[PDB]
């Protein structure tokens, strides 16, 4: 599938935090977590970001605490996937569980307000503003499945689902 | 935003029942009445489609029956959108509320297989593998704002949301 939006440029070891500050931790609705997406460091994203977009990054993205809220805060922006050079252990875990992509890039090649084009099939990212397409490296094995399935609790009714009708 | 994928061609009048069948009428799970998408005209459309794909219909897409079952199979089966020449009334309005964007064009423009490119802003579809572009007429006023929200059931809470923090 193909991945095409606006690139929204963030730099090195963009944390939890930033991406959605603790005090609003104090929430159950999703997208009352996504409305204050990436606001530790950037109060007009929310206001910026539409449905479709991607988020770019530097290194260590997602630095941090063990937060679920910080994917959800992403997901619920209408954002299906972040591409950075490099990402917090954990974060990876709980974006893949969310269904939210996490590609690898060399995001140096990537402006803010670049028009991106990510075909995961081919692993390439098109800047097609800039004439120029990059390598990327998308999720593989046991990760690539959950993501293909939506999130980890698809993943885990389809393999119930499966043995339904297994007898 | 710009919604990028593989197109599926179906002829005119394509129905509800050829969408998905009345038998599977009889389930919950809103992926279960996915698997059987399309299944009353092709029954390789569950096998082929991939997130992201957008069907593509001549005249009347919907016909028939009041079925909110036809508009959730096609939105789970991660199709975004549907281009059609015309679509029936209620569909029309499941869709909308569901958060499945119905777009009008002349499909005739556009063969099974092609790579679409619909932009939402520009109201255009580019056909990428044929080095074309046509026009396209997407939802206003209250459909777009419903739709933006990802459906009636957000559109309404967000409603209910700003009331909240009027007093
Ligand atoms: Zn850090
Ligand atoms: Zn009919």
């Amino acid at each position: 599938m193909i991945i095409k939006g606006r690139a929204h440029k963030f730099g090195d070891d963009v944390d939890t935090d930033a991406i959605i500050p603790g005090p609003y931790l104090r929430t159950t609705d999703p997208y009352e977590l996504a409305s204050h997406c990436m606001a530790g460091i950037d109060e007009n994203f929310p206001k910026k970001v539409k449905e479709g977009d991607v988020i770019v990054a530097g290194e260590n993205f997602g630095c941090g605490s063990s937060r679920e809220q910080a994917v959800i805060a992403i997901k619920y922006c209408g954002i299906k996937a972040v591409i950075a050079k490099s990402f917090a252990r954990i974060f990876y875990r709980n974006a893949i569980n969310v269904g939210l992509i996490p590609i690898i890039a060399n995001t140096d090649e990537i402006k803010d307000g670049d028009i991106v084009e990510i075909d995961l099939d081919k692993e390439e990212i098109v800047i097609t503003n800039k004439n120029k397409t990059i390598k990327c490296e998308t999720p593989k094995g046991l990760e690539r499945e959950i993501l293909a399935a939506g999130g980890l609790v698809n993943y885990l009714k389809k393999r119930k689902l499966i043995q339904s009708k297994k007898g």
